[PDB]
């Protein structure tokens, strides 16, 4: 199995990161191959906010997306991802998801891949639609 | 049941026909209205509200088992105030909470189930958000 | 909103059922009219077992479901309409939502015309499969 | 995180496997494992297994604070007794659960969920069908 691991820091003094790109990527590494897996590549934004898409690497790995060069998508902590909602529900649902790709969170345990990782992502868009009609 | 009857509008349906649905709604069903509460001219935004406040107030004195409204964006359009409400101060006091549009009953079980997973979920989206 | 009622009970006495077939068509009827609703036509089973589909009344119903004479299914209660998990998701997946016809069950504020209640057939399916598959 | 590992065949994968992989896994996560409990031969139908018990009885020592399996299904065949099990032994004495094929993880907010959600829909459908 082929895995895109991607990372995320907001800001470039990995000393002061909560979990620095090094830790994120060791971490992910070690865990790909204790499941037998191998890391295809590293998409790496360091200095970019996660609260929009429009980061370099973040934009690499959607455009890769569309050539099966890996069917699994690693990150460390959901925020690393995205902090939005809006943007991970878009990302996981329809750019992951819609193309065979799966996705894991490891802090979260969050495999899309299994029954109640995708329930957990069905569950997330239908009660966020649901809190979106109550306050607007 | 001995259902409170909450209905609100700003400053989608009137005072008039919300009160109206659901009399017809209790009747129904067999249930006893206690009360109607009012709030003509309040936003849900915040819960200070001069009916929602004597409802609230109320509670201490058992004469309703159920609170019912036409539909949750009466409430309140706060999910973390709707949380407030429906699971500390209802269910915390063994008031059912019944929301007719929605089809959401705090007394079944998947009414149950909905308010653990609204819970659940609005507090992982603050997590991620935050 | 043209609305059809489905009732059952396992025996022909009414007089020693917990709830009679007269006392489900009253329910529904009255709580269908307090939502401004018709009803288009009454299926009865009376003296059939829950436990499979095999049943004149729901037979009649499964088949004029084709034809758009309503557009919503109400039950007194669930185990009214089937005492099988299988055969439920069967009729509320299959059946109902498959031609565009809601389903409610009143004992249960099941309403598969909602958000929280088309989510509960969704968590329903998925847990069941899932049980399913471990027991299995 | 301390965890005991649990593995399981009747008379999937082997002992051994489930062993390794889930060494592997929990060095990776830099976990340490208190113990194996292994019960080669044993059926997954009910509970009375010498290793399931001796990590039942071993919970009051507190030398671990998660069981790690590889797949649910090594746990129990029975929706009643994994809930029993997780819910009524593991989480009622603050010990996490955690299956790695099932990516199912009692200390996350979607483990903890999902473990709600299977015994709420689960007393659904006995209550229906009995």
């Amino acid at each position: 199995k082929k895995v895109a691991i991607y990372t995320r820091v907001s800001t470039t003094n990995q000393a002061e990161e909560g979990f620095s790109i090094d830790e994120q990527i060791d971490r992910l590494t070690k865990y790909a191959e204790a499941m037998g897996w191998q890391v295809s590549d590293t998409y790496t934004d360091a200095g970019f906010s996660g609260a929009k898409l429009e980061r370099p690497a973040m934009q690499r790995l959607i455009n890769d997306i569309e050539n099966k060069a890996f069917d699994t998508v690693l990150v460390y902590k959901l925020d690393r991802l995205s902090r939005s909602v809006r943007d991970t529900l878009y990302l996981v649902k329809d750019v992951f998801t819609k193309n065979k790709i799966d996705f894991i969170s490891l802090n979260e345990s969050i495999d899309t891949s299994s029954a109640m990782g995708s329930l957990f992502l069905t569950i997330l868009s239908a009660i966020n639609e649901f809190e979106r009609e109550l306050e607007y």
